[PDB]
Protein backbone atom coordinates (compact mmCIF):
# COMPACT_ATOMS: atom_id res chain seq x y z
CA UNK A 1 0.00 0.00 0.00
CA UNK A 2 1.34 3.84 0.78
CA UNK A 3 2.57 3.62 4.00
CA UNK A 4 3.51 0.08 4.40
CA UNK A 5 4.38 -2.56 1.40
CA UNK A 6 2.43 -5.46 2.94
CA UNK A 7 -0.88 -3.00 4.70
CA UNK A 8 -0.23 -2.65 8.30
CA UNK A 9 2.48 -5.17 9.36
CA UNK A 10 5.48 -2.29 9.75
CA UNK A 11 5.33 -0.38 13.02
CA UNK A 12 2.01 0.84 12.63
CA UNK A 13 0.34 4.35 13.81
CA UNK A 14 0.64 7.45 11.53
CA UNK A 15 3.18 7.98 8.33
CA UNK A 16 6.23 8.67 10.96
CA UNK A 17 4.98 10.58 14.38
CA UNK A 18 5.97 14.64 14.19
CA UNK A 19 3.73 14.81 10.67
Amino acid sequence: CRKAGVGQSWKENSPLNVS
